[PDB]
């Protein structure tokens, strides 16, 4: 109940919402149907439209008007945005030459440059080039300020998850807005874009920027807008708030546009009907900039022009129906469209079984346009599993397609565009431009992820960010000033450096090796290798730091270095360099089943071969590949028990092809590569290193833990004219986190030769170095010649494998 018979007189667009049942006059009152009776008359004036004209100049103030052209309007802060142009002979902001903003040029009383975030729904990255002739204000922001060619949204590429990620710096699994529609089984409640459940604060986790600001004494209202307030009124409201007295004036403002998304769903991303919405958004940017110019704020405020996601061609004929795969379709609930989420229709149905649903949806049709996953099996780069609102069964939908439960859902529900797909898909990429005194001038920056922007907005406002998933400092290169200068994290565990401490006969591991193969010259040589004489070749960027408490040993060898965990009985990391000239060899016949005790490491802290013999499901692989040994003699080191890791035979197919074929291909293409590989344990799918007591699976009868994934980080010189091991400047990286699965059901073509499917798998599981850091508690690139912020940028890089 609202007592709507209070009044908005002197209260229009108040920033502090008032409490029920009192009537409201803030920018969200319409959403709650709680505005006072006179809100439209007083706060939504439209008389005489939005523009000054020659005849209005110097008019007697008429309080009925939408905006003013009387002489007093500048001091009232309520001129139409083109007032000075029409009436005072000024130019539009867009017609002024760009001039570098070296310092804030702000009116007296301004404590800091204000931040204005201008969010555009569905603004696909390629609009910035393709629409540039019809968007001159946006083109001036872009060309004169700091821009990226695109910005990567989060998955799913839907509105609410991305806008709330922009506000919090958090992945959707952590802030809790995991889709535009959600069911929370603990609350037993549902969230939808339409309706009121979404007003309940219990859905919205993390700390959005307006709360971060408010807590730290910086004034800031929410970034939401009632859809029915026209854009011209939103702009005039912002300009009015900027005219408040110093003690009352916010420091952060948000404008939101529902375009071009609204039209893009109707017409497709490049429908001829799309030109006019792009023109109208550009006109709104022009109103804002002219308005700022009038207030002498156009060289004071920092403006961010940012989108939530792009838009793809999608029509209802490209729909897959679950009723064509499942006999039991009425026993499931599907959240449909550009992603699928499946759960049981009834919690009382004891015959519901996820394994049978997954199997019925796996590789059933030749050109099947979706792929089912248990959520823990989704690519780790999506960070889309650790929330009870995310159903266990997920469908990754191909770009341009939908999935639905039954055909009647699609015709008893027009459209030509949609979004929501994998966030690496080119059509889903969106936009970032920063313009103002704190951003750089005429500067292009590489693409980056939208999770990084919260920290930068905190930096722009002098705020300490709440804990988030950005890597603070990784976007320092966007900024002229206010950079954040992080220190590297402190190493928590220092390594042991064991020498030869055990005799062969102390081992009873059930292993064998034909290595009894028969010199002062070359014996000192082998000793030096074990002491670390080649370490500068194979550990190019320092050893990784271990950021938690544990017991581990550094082991040196001719061809590779490793950090060996006495707790997990395997390396945490193994590092090796492969030059462009390196030669690939075979595992010799006499060494096929060779495993050798490591006399530096106790039998008690070693794996054993008998466990692998007994475990009929589990085999083993090696982290440093024997195929890339530098010599027949060095090859023996590759068969050390301390280089062994547990591997399902299905996974060994993947791993062997990567090691035998792809590493050398990369070294050939990149002029040498340095590779760091290792295991990952994430049994609770939280994206974070498991402790020993979280491990759900061991090699049968043993204490050897089974990794959930295997990673590799492959580094070389950005200037590929220099070899990876003699690189003078910036680095180039690609990484992956491959799921360690006992089948290749994910790869529908896995019956074919590995050259037809393995690299496709690896691309799907591409990762940032930062993702591996979270998953391992290791910190890489500790010893380089590069600035720490540059290294943070490198750790956030994702190699996406999309075309231009
Ligand atoms: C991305 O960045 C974020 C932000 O840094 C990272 O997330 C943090 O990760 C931490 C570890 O997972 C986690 O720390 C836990 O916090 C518990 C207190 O949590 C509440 O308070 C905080 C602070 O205000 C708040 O933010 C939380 O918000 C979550 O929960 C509400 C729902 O109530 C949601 O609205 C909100 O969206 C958010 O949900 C997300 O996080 C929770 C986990 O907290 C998930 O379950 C959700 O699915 C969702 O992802 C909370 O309101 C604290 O109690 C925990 O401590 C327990 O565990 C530690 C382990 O160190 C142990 O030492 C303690 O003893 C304790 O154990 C006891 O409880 C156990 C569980 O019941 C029990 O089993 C034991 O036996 C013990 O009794 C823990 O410290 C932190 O909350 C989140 N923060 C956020 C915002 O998500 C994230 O990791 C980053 N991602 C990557 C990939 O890097
Ligand atoms: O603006 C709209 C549509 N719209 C319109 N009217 C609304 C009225 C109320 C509320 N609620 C206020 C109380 N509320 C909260 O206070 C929670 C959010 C932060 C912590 C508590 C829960 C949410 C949300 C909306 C809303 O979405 N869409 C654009 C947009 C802009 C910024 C962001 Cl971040 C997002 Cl996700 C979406
Ligand atoms: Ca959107
Ligand atoms: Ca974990
Ligand atoms: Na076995
Ligand atoms: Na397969
Ligand atoms: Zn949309």
């Amino acid at each position: 109940w609202t007592a709507t018979s209070g009044s908005c007189k002197g209260r229009c667009f108040e920033l502090q919402e008032v409490g029920p049942p009192d009537c409201r006059c803030d920018n969200l009152c319409k959403s709650y149907s709680s505005c006072c009776h006179d809100f439209d008359e007083l706060c939504l004036k439209t008389a005489r439209g939005w523009e000054c004209t020659k005849d209005r100049c110097g008019e007697v103030r008429n309080e009925e008007n939408a905006c003013h052209c009387s002489e007093d309007c500048l001091s009232r802060g309520d001129c139409c945005t083109n007032y000075q142009v029409v009436c005072k002979g000024e130019s539009h902001w867009v017609d002024d030459d760009c001039e570098e903003i070296k310092v804030p040029e702000c009116p007296a009383g301004f404590v800091r440059p204000p931040l204005i975030i201008f969010s555009v729904d569905g603004f696909r990255a390629s609009y910035m080039k393709k629409g540039s002739k019809v968007m001159p204000n946006i083109e001036k922001l872009r060309s004169c300020g700091t821009h990226a060619p695109y910005m990567r949204p989060v998955y799913p590429t839907k509105t609410f998850p991305n806008l709330y990620t922009l506000a919090t710096g958090l992945y959707p699994e952590s802030h809790g807005i995991v889709g535009n529609s959600m069911y929370d089984p603990v609350f037993d409640a549902s969230f939808h874009l339409r309706g009121r459940e979404k007003f309940n604060h219990r859905w919205w986790g993390g700390q959005p920027l307006w709360i971060t600001a408010t807590k730290q004494g910086v004034r800031a209202g929410t970034f939401f807008w009632s859809v029915s307030i026209p854009h011209e009124r939103r702009i005039l409201t912002i300009l009015q708030w900027l005219s408040l007295p110093d003690n009352e004036r916010p420091s952060v403002y948000a404008f939101y546009s529902e375009q071009p998304d609204f039209s893009g769903h109707k017409y497709g991303p490049f429908g001829p009907e799309m030109t006019n919405p792009l023109r109208e958004i550009d006109k709104t940017v022009g109103q804002l900039m002219d308005g700022l110019k009038q207030l002498r704020l156009h060289r004071c405020v920092n403006v961010i022009f940012v989108g939530d996601h792009g838009m793809e061609d999608v029509t209802c004929d490209r729909t897959e129906f679950l009723s064509n795969y499942l006999t039991n379709v009425d026993d499931i609930t599907l959240v449909p469209g550009t992603l699928g989420r499946i759960r049981a229709k009834s919690i009382n149905n004891s015959k519901y079984d996820p394994k049978t649903i997954i199997a019925a949806l796996t590789c059933k049709k030749p050109d099947q346009h979706f792929k089912p996953y248990m959520k823990q099996h989704l690519p780790k780069r999506l960070h889309y599993a650790n929330n009870r609102r995310i159903e266990d069964i997920h469908l990754l939908v191909d770009r341009r397609w939908h999935v639905a439960r039954k055909p009647l859902d699609v015709y008893k529900k027009f459209f030509q565009g949609d979004h929501g797909f994998d966030n690496k898909v080119n059509s889903m990429q969106t936009v970032f431009v920063g313009y103002g005194p704190t951003f750089k001038y005429r500067t292009k920056v590489p693409p980056f992820e939208n999770i990084e922007l919260y920290n930068v907005m905190c930096d722009l406002l002098g705020l300490k960010p709440a804990p988030n998933n950005g890597t603070h400092g990784s976007l320092n290169h966007l900024l002229r000033t206010n950079t954040f200068r992080p220190t590297m994290p402190d190493e928590v565990s220092r390594p042991n450096y064991p020498g030869i401490m055990y005799l062969q006969s102390e081992f009873d591991l059930g292993c064998t090796c034909d290595d009894k193969v028969e010199n002062k010259l070359e014996e000192l040589n082998k000793r030096l290798h074990t002491k670390g004489s080649t370490k500068e070749r194979h550990l190019l960027y320092g050893r990784p730091a271990v950021l938690y408490r544990t017991s581990y040993d550094i082991l040196y060898h001719t061809d590779f270095e490793s950090g060996y965990s006495e707790i997990f009985l395997m390396p945490l990391w193994t590092s090796y360099t492969i030059s462009k000239q390196a030669e690939v060899s075979s595992i010799p016949e006499h060494l096929t089943n060779c495993v050798r005790p490591d006399v530096r490491v106790s039998p008690g802290f070693s794996q054993n071969c008998l466990a692998y013999k007994n475990d009929k499901q589990m085999s083993y692989g090696f982290l440093f590949p024997p195929y890339l040994s530098s010599s027949p003699e060095a090859k023996y080191d590759a068969f050390l028990v301390t280089n062994m890791v547990p591997m399902y035979p299905a996974f060994k197919r993947v791993w062997a092809y990567f090691q035998r074929v792809l590493v050398k291909k990369y070294a050939s293409e990149r002029n040498g590569v340095n590779v760091i590989s290792g295991p990952i344990f994430d049994y609770n799918y939280d994206g974070l290193r498991d402790t020993e007591d979280e491990i759900k699976q061991y090699v049968e009868g043993s204490s050897i833990p089974v990794p959930t994934h295997y990673y590799s980080i492959i580094t070389s010189c950005l200037d590929f004219t220099q070899p990876a091991d003699k690189c003078d400047g910036p680095l180039s990286v690609s990484s992956f986190i491959l799921p360690h699965r006992p089948d290749n059901d994910e790869s529908c073509n896995s019956s074919e030769d590995e050259s037809k499917w393995v690299e496709e798998l690896m691309k799907m599981h591409t990762a940032r170095v930062r993702d591996i850091e979270h998953l391992t508690g290791l910190d890489f690139y500790r010893k380089t010649s590069r600035s720490y912020s540059e290294i943070l940028t490198l750790k956030t890089y994702l190699h996406t494998y999309e075309s231009e």
